[PDB]
């Protein structure tokens, strides 16, 4: 019975430690969000081509659509096993804390994570992300980063303006978590490596095909 009262103390410590952590979380309110939709750029990710969307679902959340805003996996190899925070995760970090990064902090994402997945669809979490990442340049928007860097757009529908191709999706979905030094502008040989591997991933899980792939992958090396 003397093993039972500090496994019982320890047990509770840590619960009530994550209690005070939701209330944390608490708010930190998801319903600030929609503010995103006000962005003179924005543009939902329902009005995207495919192989937009796909750019950034398989180089940052291959499984976004599967999950409750934690991926398991993800996040298991995530505690350093040679990542790992889902397209929810990111949604929130870039909102509401664009400023710290603490194991508390950590854990309250969390609960804010689930909170959005509750209230919002998968297409407007995905549209929350792509028009609330920073791309460089003061880019924090999918169509402002393809406006600038490229002159093209995202707009599916759009026709005042030339089309982002396979290969600038690939860029921007790869510029979202790349090292701050890579620049779109004169991209590095680990870029263009980055990229291909963006490329790769999407060829993969098919958001592209062949064709697609290799005039990109062409594009990308001249
Ligand atoms: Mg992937
Ligand atoms: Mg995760």
């Amino acid at each position: 019975r003397i093993l039972l009262k500090i496994l019982l103390t320890i047990l509770i410590i840590i619960a009530l430690f994550i209690g005070i952590m939701y209330f944390l979380s608490t708010r930190d309110n998801v319903d600030e969000l929609r503010k995103i939709e006000n962005k003179s750029s924005f543009v939902s990710a329902d009005n995207m081509p495919e192989y937009v969307k796909g750019a950034f679902i398989s180089m940052e959340d291959e499984r976004f659509y599967n999950h409750h805003g934690f991926d398991l996996k993800g996040t298991t190899r995530a505690l350093f096993s040679t990542g790992g925070s889902t397209i929810t995760q990111q949604v929130v970090k870039n909102y509401f804390y664009d400023n710290d990064r603490s194991f508390t902090r950590k854990v309250k994402e969390l609960f804010v994570a689930h909170r959005v997945e509750k209230q919002y669809n998968k297409n407007e979490i995905l549209s929350f992300y792509l028009n609330n990442i920073y791309f460089g340049d003061n880019q924090y928007t999918l169509e402002g980063a393809a406006n600038h860097y490229f002159g093209t757009t995202v707009n599916k529908n759009s026709t005042t303006m030339s089309h982002i191709t396979v290969l600038q999706s690939a860029i921007l979905a790869s510029k979202v978590n790349a090292p701050s030094v890579y620049n779109i502008n004169n991209m590095s040989e680990n870029f263009t490596q980055r990229v291909s591997t963006n490329l790769e991933k999407m060829k993969q899980q098919n958001y592209i095909n062949e064709t697609q792939y290799q005039q990109a992958m062409s594009q990308l090396n001249r």
